[PDB]
């Protein structure tokens, strides 16, 4: 790629891999969409915006000895778009530490990068889940076309199993069969661990025998919600554009300026694959 | 590396390297620190002090399709350095015991060396989580800028992981999310564990369902106290300098004296990472 | 010349190549000065200030049979020196309309480039017509020793050229015979498209077969206002430092920001070889 | 260019000659906006949508004696994205007389084809003059930064060049010089053949003195209204996609169906740059 200056920087390829091994690990750390929404892509950094199919139907499947008939069709009930935002942040390494490096052999402080990369995880986990308003970009908590069920008072025991079990019915009401995925807010998260007092294990381990994708929870979802998804390339992805990368800025002062930027953006494919329950 | 003398002393490589295993393995055995916080380096002898950077500060990131602002630096508020103090201990091997394994085969009593080992291992852990007056290290425990939650009776059940949502919740106000990892006192890990009464699981598999970078205890943490840890070199880091090494320090009468040497210094990157519960 | 970074830009000489018929498409569109005044030079870059002669006064020939006396000698009623300012513009090629081009095959919106050189050019006639206080530099409207003329109600018919028939008037009288030619504000020169008379022609055709220079339009000239010129190297020139040419500034953020930049400025030797109608 | 199966039909290359011909000789018999606007590309097969830049508004122009001023940036007043939509028609060869006239000697009843070519050129025009509801296109008719010019009553003599002369003020007012063009109703077109004044020839040819990038109508543009146009790639392009040619759809009973389609948008890179009298 040409745009990712990599040369004009002073730093050599065993501080490169060193930094980007950083970003990398401080990532898939931090993610929790990655877990359950799969990546789709990577595409490069030129893909701008993405055409994507909406689904958002149901109809019956063929069932015959030969099959004639040709209703049994998939329709796109609209076949939207996207654009693909930037998620960046940026950090300084300064000279010292550089020249420094290159004599003496003390290692660059790359727990800037790694500070880079967890700030821009959190944006991607805050524009997946949260959406954003100016860019447009609806999210798992906003998009209009989900399955939504009136959450109860988690503080009464198996409340909140029950609403998982609502919001499975609803799912399944769609056609939407599992493997379910769920995540919760942690406000939410410590009523199904304790608030309700004591059970035989956690209402979280209740839980997790019928939402077999997992139970998970981020501090990213404000309030009291949480988020069922049918998993899969089927009803979701996360296109990345240019996967989470570091590039030379070029310096400002004799201090060197890296930026660590992502590309990511949610293709609701099927919005009634998501349940709210809030 | 010359200041470790391996060439003046009697015993061969097939010693050394037992001895130096030993020394490895009890490391590895008593250790708590190196799970809960990363290895930096090693660097070698020759580092006396390492700088490092201070973030302490909170600051948005950017969100735009060309990312045009340049506010989302992440800044330095300050870049204090740090002094790597040695941590050693010594022990001896008798000149029978060399002189019995360089004829008759009966293996060095390299317990002594395990022994050694353990013994700066501890002290190890005490550098790190209790600090030193006289160095003037700060640790988990001393640091100014930690976040701190007034403990509760942990006699009362539930009041343990209430204490955990609170320390879990003014991490996540300074906007450090998981995974949490936490270390508790021994004193506090009987009450998680019994003191209570009785309950459907152990408070402490409550506990490890939120906290998942796992729960740890050391008895090195005098009284009723636990430290919670944003984990990661993000925040972070152990950093070694000479890695727990065994010196030979030439003999005192005829005995030969060995010594065990280690360097490592606490790196306390991002104060705001860490919580208190005390 | 090496203030301009034709090599540091990532723009390979096809695209430069685009850029600047990109701008020089738009400049002699935009342009109307150099359609009336000569330019001289282009100088280069180092040209920082010009000195010119204001031959503003009159004084007598001398008619002898000998051919002796010597007080007959022209003056300059004064000597003068101007300084050539900059004028530049920005436009800002964003970093993955590159990668779009290098991939997509879809080329550079060189627009922008476009939108620069037309703003450029628009300040040159800004400056050319009604110096810059700041710069103490004088223009067309701002000359103090010009020719004037009181402008009539061009809502009448045949009023235009008879205005244009006392700026003749006074310009011929100055010493100053054609071939004058002419600048008109639009709302002028939408008035100038009538029939006049019987005369089987506009009276435009009219103005332009007496103004034999033509007759030209620019909203820079405010409303209600003409300019008459006797043109000619004699009388007006316009100096060019640096020809409008395209320079590269760096990255700045991701973004590739480059400079459209032109030095000229007017001198004006002979101030009684102008005639506005106001 | 692949998806098109010149070999799948029955026809050979010289019955493709024939109706490609037929296409074209149909298509450039009636397409008006290639003639006003600069055909951009075309970009190939199926580039479904474009980004371009929208600079409405203005900013000032640097002049200074150094450059030292950064604020003198060009940027759009938004960034913009439009979706490619396909323009089709469908025309069927009935399978007996591709050998029933081929021994009649007549060549393949192309006037279908024609048809299908006529009818693609009408939508052509009016999505590009008169916009889509569905789509959202807006056209040059509906884009709402343009400029608008009260229409007189053309029935007079001269207030057609009255409402011409109107709006190359409004035009040129906005910066924008010519050379324009013009598109008219034919319900006016057919008032602005008159003979102008004593000047011995037509009202439109003293319009085409004026508007010399030409003037012309299409029935497309409903009722009394016109539009001037600042030509250029600067203000205005049409994007093209798949350029106009016939596509192969297989057998239908034995019937061959074949589509002929273009694939087409207008780029309003400047509003400012378009004046409509209405």
């Amino acid at each position: 790629m040409d745009f990712l200056d990599r040369n004009a920087a002073p730093l050599n390829e065993g501080e490169w891999q060193r930094i980007d091994e950083a970003v990398v690990s401080t990532a898939r750390r931090t993610l929790v969409a990655r877990r359950i929404i799969d990546v789709l892509g990577p595409l490069g950094s030129g893909v701008y915006s993405i055409p994507y199919s909406v689904f958002s139907g149901k109809s019956p499947t063929g069932i015959d000895m030969v099959g004639e008939n040709e209703e049994f069709v998939v329709e796109a009930s609209r076949r939207a778009t996207i654009n693909l935002p930037i998620l960046y942040k940026d950090f300084k390494i300064m000279w010292r530490d550089v020249e420094a490096d290159r004599h003496l052999g003390l290692p660059i402080d790359v727990s800037t990068a790694a500070v880079a990369g967890n700030f821009v995880a959190v944006q991607e986990d805050h524009l997946i889940f949260n959406g954003n308003v100016e860019l447009g970009h609806d999210g798992l908590f906003t998009v209009k076309d989900r399955q939504t069920v009136a959450i109860s008072d988690w503080n009464e025991t198996g409340a909140a199993l029950a609403d998982v079990v609502k919001a499975v019915g609803a799912l399944s009401q769609a056609g939407h069969y599992g493997p379910y995925a769920m995540v919760v807010s942690p406000v939410l998260f410590g009523r199904m661990i304790r608030v309700f007092g004591w059970t035989g294990m956690l209402e979280l381990d209740q839980v997790k025998a019928l939402i077999t994708g997992g139970v998970h929870y981020s501090n990213v979802i404000g309030g009291s919600k949480a988020v069922v998804v049918a998993t899969g390339s089927q009803n979701l992805n996360l296109a990345l554009g240019q996967d989470m990368v570091t590039a030379y800025m070029g310096p400002t002062s004799m201090n060197h300026v890296f930026r660590v930027l992502e590309t990511a953006a949610l293709l609701v494919r099927r919005p009634d694959a998501i349940c709210t329950i809030e």
